[PDB]
DNA sequence: ATTGACAGCTGTCAAT
DNA sequence: ATTGACAGCTGTCAAT
């Protein structure tokens, strides 16, 4: 499993960015360092999350 | 009357049969490459293959 | 810069022996990133390309 | 259903 | 007319 601390991060952003949910190169790399996990990790998670998490956020 | 094969080595062979059972016809090297994971003689894997082909391939076809 | 046309020869010789079942296994995909000098990336993309491109093409016998 | 990961595809681009 | 790459998607997996 993922951090718990660091998913509240990358849970933020999403939030933030909900109607644009595509972190640049280098805000990958911003969240990468902002989370202490891999790029391969946060590209993962936002091919994950825009999928599970995104939706019941865009519902509202 | 040779003893029956290395249990390790047929369910390697068993694999390789499911990894490849809509072509189950290894070439030179992967008949090579199965008898260096197998310490099994190519006349043994030509054959193991020759056998399983009408013995275990058409169980495995069906699903 | 483009591939090796041996290790372009390499891969497309491999896709023409394998059509049915045109996916090799992280064994064969490493025998290939070593029999063409390749990273093992540019093989699985070149085979993803080549499946769109070249079997509908290889496939026509 | 949940979660992190990865393989293979689509669409696309820049180059050949 | 084709080539190699890549971002992000889909499907799914193993574990939950
Ligand atoms: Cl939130």
């Amino acid at each position: 499993n993922l951090p718990k601390e660091s998913v509240q991060i990358l849970r933020d952003w999403l939030y933030e960015h909900r109607y644009n949910a595509y972190p640049s190169e280098q805000e990958k790399a911003l969240l990468s360092q902002q989370t202490h996990l891999s790029t391969l990790q946060v590209c993962n998670w936002f091919i994950n999350a825009r999928r599970r998490l995104l939706p019941d956020m865009l519902r509202k």
